[PDB]
């Protein structure tokens, strides 16, 4: 029903993979791997606003579903695209060669992030305030 | 008694100021300046696990209060300084030319970094799962 929450990293895969496939300096890649962090997303109908915590990275985007907006990705690119709401848990969107899934179950956020051959995974938990 | 649990900031006074005196890129101050994050600490008796987001940047670092340690500051640089417990509830260092004051009070955390004339101030509140 609704996104918004603070979600605690539980564990990902492909981290170390699909960071080296989209060209980010192995030191960045060694210091980011081992962090659980908190990612906050904060609803408002079709309105979103996440605060990532991405490895080592804190990146804050915002936007409203179907509409196209301009979004910071790892790498510092800023890409034009639109991100569609399927049913009322299922984020999904298309940048550069990547296809990205957002899936909220329950108090459980799972990730999946697709780049060729590559599932960079990531599954996070609601943290009940 | 324990500074463990996870924070998120509250308001803080003087981040662009304290940011340019330290020689931080503009470019992470301006995307850095409103972001409000979550830190996290783990207290095992003296010994602290900080994971700290810091505008746009997640910083990690671990030591013992009262034994010299190796920290990661802002601007990526490794300092050694020694940190020290000042009552039960104020961790007290100094670094380069900086005065660090992390005081616990109840739920809230204050962080007060002096440099020169210049006071940063971070007010975070805990989270309560
Ligand atoms: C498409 C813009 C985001 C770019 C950053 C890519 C790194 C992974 C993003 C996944 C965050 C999705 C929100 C769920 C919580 C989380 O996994 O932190
Ligand atoms: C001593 C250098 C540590 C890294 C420097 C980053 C500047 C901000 C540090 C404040 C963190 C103190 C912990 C309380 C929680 C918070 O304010 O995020």
């Amino acid at each position: 029903s609704s996104f918004s929450g603070k979600y605690q990293l539980q564990s990902q895969e492909n981290f170390e993979a699909f960071m080296k496939a989209i060209g980010l300096p192995e030191e960045l890649i060694q210091k980011g791997k081992d962090i659980k962090g908190v990612s906050e997303i904060v609803q408002n109908g079709k309105h979103f606003k996440f605060t990532i915590t991405a490895g080592s990275k804190v990146i804050q985007n915002e936007f409203t579903v179907g509409e196209e907006a301009e979004m910071e990705t790892m790498t510092g690119e800023k890409v034009k695209t639109v991100v569609q709401l399927e049913g009322d848990n299922k984020l999904v969107t298309t940048f550069k060669n990547i296809k990205s899934v957002t899936e909220l179950n329950g108090d459980i956020i799972t990730n999946t992030m697709t780049l060729g051959d590559i599932v960079f995974k990531r599954i996070s938990k609601r943290i009940l305030e």
